[PDB]
C-alpha cells in the first residue's frame, strides 16, 4: 500500500561516496516499479549490485542498470529480456525523476536514468516510475564525473543496493 523505497550505495573508483534512496511509484506503475525493486534486492538472482552508471551527462541525466553489457546495450527485466511500456501517467518534471531507458516502443529491460534536469521531450516515450527521495546531493556529486558525451572520468558503481524499511 505504501510505495516501496530502495537504496543504492554509490562508489567512485571503489571509494564510498554516499547513498541515494528512491521512492518507487508502485501505486501508479506497479509492474515497472516491481522490476526495479527486485533488481535492487537481487532476489531473482541478478540485478543492480556491482553495476555502473555508464553514461552521465551533466545537465541531463545519469544512466545505469546495464548489468549484462556494462555499456548501454544490455540488461534484462525480471519478466524476460524486455517488457512493455506500462503507462505514461507520470511525466519528466525535473531533477530526481527515475525513468526507464529503452530502445524503442515496449523494450524496457533493466536500464534506467535519473534526471538531473527537466526532460519533458521524453514524456510519453519513457516510463517514469520513481523519484529520488534522499541523496540528491549524491546524485549531483555523481553528475560531476560525467561529460558532454556521457563518458565518466571515474568509475561510478552501485557498491550495494536493496530495499529499505
Ligand atoms: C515487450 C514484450 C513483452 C513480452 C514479450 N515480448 C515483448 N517484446
Ligand atoms: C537492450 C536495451 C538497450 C537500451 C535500453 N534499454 C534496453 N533494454
Amino acid at each position: 500500500m505504501v510505495n516501496p523505497t530502495v537504496f543504492f550505495d554509490i562508489a567512485v573508483d571503489g571509494e564510498p561516496l554516499g547513498r541515494v534512496s528512491f521512492e518507487l511509484f508502485a501505486d501508479k506503475v506497479p509492474k515497472t516499479a516491481e522490476n526495479f525493486r527486485a533488481l535492487s534486492t537481487g532476489e531473482k538472482g541478478f540485478g543492480y549490485k556491482g553495476s555502473c552508471f555508464h553514461r552521465i551527462i551533466p545537465g541531463f541525466m545519469c544512466q545505469g542498470g546495464d548489468f549484462t553489457r556494462h555499456n548501454g546495450t544490455g540488461g534484462k527485466s525480471i519478466y524476460g529480456e524486455k517488457f512493455e511500456d506500462e503507462n505514461f501517467i507520470l511525466k519528466h518534471t525535473g531533477p530526481g525523476i527515475l525513468s526507464m531507458a529503452n530502445a524503442g516502443p515496449n523494450t524496457n529491460g533493466s536500464q534506467f536514468f535519473i534526471c538531473t534536469a527537466k526532460t519533458e521531450w521524453l514524456d510519453g516515450k519513457h516510463v517514469v516510475f520513481g523519484k529520488v527521495k534522499e541523496g540528491m546531493n549524491i546524485v549531483e556529486a555523481m553528475e560531476r564525473f560525467g561529460s558532454r558525451n556521457g563518458k565518466t572520468s571515474k568509475k561510478i558503481t552501485i557498491a550495494d543496493c536493496g530495499q529499505l524499511e
